[PDB]
RNA sequence: AUAAACCGGGCUCCCUGUCGGUUGUAAUUGAUAAUGUUGAGAGUUCCCCGCGCCAGCGGGG
């Protein structure tokens, strides 16, 4: 009924924040939107201050996130969690001029052992189309990256391209099946929510609003 | 071009000094390896050269 893109986001290392003005930057347990916008801008090489493409793509595409449980050898093996006691020195200490302090400490926080598959969509209002974004996850033109530019990816951005009815059956398609599954669109038999603060407010930049994804567990 | 980007946790430091593991102790007694057997026959011995009366004879490997 609907055509899906299929996507692989798998690395040692991956980082999808939360809410924070403080030095601490931490992490969720899976993609968040704002991320996933961003992955997906930094393929279609989107800079900055391209409101008009950020928004663009904002409108046009939806998306829905497994969260794959890695195996290693028959036996399972859970994400876990990491905390880098992350220095700067030399650090800005105002936004105007060069003025610079000797050190600054942060702690950033990292997801190990993760792999997720999402599946994305467009939107009935849609600028774009689906191939426009095969062709860009196939060949990228700003670096990928799994939430911080020091997160690798160890499998091809590309996993596959469909078609279905739910964000669940596209997904059943592409193996490992069984994990929780974060979509964008209602799944008719679940009925469970989940709230986050992903969406990017495109006009005001680096601010993030509430919104709420729909849970289909395993 | 993702709470992103830009982005060291970083400098200094003997584990050091003393110390027998030592005295005593048969592995010892018994035990055929024994019966039986032509080495016969068969001139192939591979290469080069000389002489040949084509029976072979000789030189060198």
């Amino acid at each position: 009924m609907r055509s899906y893109l299929i996507l692989r986001l798998a690395g040692p290392m991956q980082a999808w924040g939360q809410p924070t003005f403080e030095g601490t930057r931490p992490t969720g347990r899976f993609p968040t939107r704002s991320g996933l916008l961003g992955l997906l801008g930094a393929c279609l090489g989107i800079q900055r201050d391209d409101t008009s493409s950020l928004q663009a793509l904002s409108e046009s595409v939806q998306f829905a996130v497994r969260c794959d449980e890695l195996i290693l050898d028959d036996r399972r093996v859970s994400v876990t969690g990491l905390r880098d006691y992350h220095t700067v020195l030399g650090a800005r200490e105002d936004y105007r001029g060069l003025k610079s302090h000797e050190t600054i400490q942060t702690w950033r926080e990292y997801l190990c052992d993760a792999s997720f598959t999402v599946a994305l969509w467009l939107t009935p209002h849609a600028t774009m189309v689906i191939s426009e974004l095969e062709k860009a996850v196939l060949k990228p033109r700003y670096t990928p990256y799994l939430g911080r530019r020091s997160c690798p990816l160890t499998h091809p951005l590309f996993l596959g391209t469909c078609q279905a009815s739910d964000p669940q059956k596209a997904l059943l398609n592409y193996e490992p099946v069984g994990g929780d599954i974060y979509s964008e669109e209602s799944v008719t038999g679940h009925h469970l929510k989940f709230t986050a603060r992903d969406e990017p407010m495109i006009t005001l930049p680096r601010q993030f609003a509430s919104r709420e994804w729909y849970v289909i567990k395993g």
